[PDB]
């Protein structure tokens, strides 16, 4: 529905479902083991993961799209910082997701945008 303020909601939900479905996020749909990767909190100050991203949105623990995009971009400055090396498959696989999430999600905030100046 035009000027829907819920409608990002399903968006939000479909697109995560792609990311899921994506084999660039492999490394990113679950928490990093801290017991299993130990230096990785002294490089990041706060872990971000597609799994706790779907959760939150499920459980309707985000305001606004703005909140879920923010959790998303989390996830891939987290990896640049982690793994900063162009040489490195994993930051291939984040650079190609980063790109593919940040084209759908401009849609689903220009229409939330639209939708609550109606509201
Ligand atoms: C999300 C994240 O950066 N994870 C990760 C990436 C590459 C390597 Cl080699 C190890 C870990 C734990």
């Amino acid at each position: 529905m035009s000027y829907d303020i819920q409608a990002w909601k399903k968006q939000c939900e479909e697109l995560l479902n792609l990311i899921f479905q994506c084999e660039d996020s492999e490394p990113f749909r679950q928490p990093v083991d801290l017991l299993e990767y130990p230096d990785y909190r002294d490089i990041i100050d706060t872990p971000m993961d597609f799994a706790t991203v779907r959760e939150t949105l499920e459980a309707g623990n985000y305001e606004s799209p703005m909140e879920l995009c923010k959790d998303v971009r989390l996830i891939f400055s987290n990896s640049k910082a982690y793994t900063p090396s162009k040489r490195s498959r994993i930051y291939s696989m984040s650079l190609r997701l980063s790109a593919f999430f940040e084209e759908h999600i401009s849609s689903v905030l220009s229409d939330y945008k639209s939708a609550l100046r109606f509201h």
